[PDB]
């Protein structure tokens, strides 16, 4: 049957986990920080999703790559809300 | 042509790598621990797969997200067998 | 609509980022090292891609898993060009 597509990242030792789900063209986010799953602020269009993150000290930085057709849009979390990133590709 | 879908994670100083393949609704696992590839114990249903892992000291923790329909099931490896995680996509 | 499929990895604190895109049977690579996106050296066939990476000091080691059909080919970056890895899906 048709199935959603996911991408996952984690950081630290607790850990913090973020799982992105692409469902019928919309990506949403589920979060774990040690006390139960909850819904994240990320909501962007996309059929397909990948993610990577890195720590600067204790500060997390997340990059989500959301693709519709041949266009991939990068979204960035740097502690102060999601912003559109500079990524481009000539697909 | 129709193609399988993979997810990969790695850790530590060997390094240890784990590659999950979703093929026709079934997910399986191939492992590298420095001495050749071999088949892992993970076998769970799923059309799509993502994975993340983290170390706590020397202990690996792996989380594999297996999706069928709109249901994503989280599978947990924490040193002693695969168990179903608490992940849900809604509350 | 049909959409491309991506995978992403990053390392260090700058950070460096690599984003792999599978598009109509071909996987290509875009790169960030703090100073703008550019096209990387990776070009290999595949309908689906996953990736994992690890540092050895400042030196990055990347493993890209490229799938066509039921055949997943591992590509290896160890500082000196992309080479085919030992991964096989069965014994
Ligand atoms: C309950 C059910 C529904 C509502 C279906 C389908 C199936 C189905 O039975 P199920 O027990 O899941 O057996 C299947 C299993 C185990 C796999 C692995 C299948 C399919 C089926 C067959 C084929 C299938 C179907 C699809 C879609 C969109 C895809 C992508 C799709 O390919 P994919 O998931 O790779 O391969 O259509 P749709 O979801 O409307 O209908 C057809
Ligand atoms: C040998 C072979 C088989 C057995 C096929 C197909 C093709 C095929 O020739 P190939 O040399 O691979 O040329 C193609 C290439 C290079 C690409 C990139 C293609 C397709 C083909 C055509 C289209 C195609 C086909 C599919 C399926 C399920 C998909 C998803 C699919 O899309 P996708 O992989 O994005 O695009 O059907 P199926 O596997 O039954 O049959 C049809
Ligand atoms: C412009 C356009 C083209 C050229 C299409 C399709 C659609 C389409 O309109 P759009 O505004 O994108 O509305 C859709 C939206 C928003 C979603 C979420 C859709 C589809 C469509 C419909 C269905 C669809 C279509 C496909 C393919 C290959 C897939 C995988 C596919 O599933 P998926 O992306 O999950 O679901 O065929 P193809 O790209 O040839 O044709 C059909
Ligand atoms: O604390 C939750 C949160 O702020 O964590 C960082 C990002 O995952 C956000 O989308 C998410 O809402
Ligand atoms: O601060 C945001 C940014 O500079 O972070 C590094 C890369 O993800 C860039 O594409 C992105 O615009
Ligand atoms: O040594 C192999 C193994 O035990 O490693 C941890 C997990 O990847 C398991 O599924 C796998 O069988
Ligand atoms: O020990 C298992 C568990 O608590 O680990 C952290 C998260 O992956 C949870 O969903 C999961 O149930
Ligand atoms: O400096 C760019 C580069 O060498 O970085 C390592 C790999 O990502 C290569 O494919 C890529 O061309
Ligand atoms: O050649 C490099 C290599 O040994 O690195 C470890 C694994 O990725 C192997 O499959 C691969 O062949
Ligand atoms: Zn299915
Ligand atoms: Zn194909
Ligand atoms: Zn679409």
């Amino acid at each position: 049957m048709k199935s959603v597509q996911t991408a996952a990242t984690s950081w630290g030792t607790v850990p913090s986990i973020r799982v992105y789900t692409a469902n019928n063209g919309k990506i949403t986010e589920r979060c774990w920080d040690g006390k139960g799953w909850y819904t994240g602020a990320f909501n962007e269009p996309g059929d397909n999703v990948s993610v990577t993150s890195w720590l600067v000290g204790s500060a997390i930085h997340i990059r989500v790559y959301a693709s519709t057709g041949t266009t991939t849009t990068e979204w960035c979390w740097d502690g102060n809300g999601w912003t559109k990133g500079a990524y481009t590709a000539t697909n």
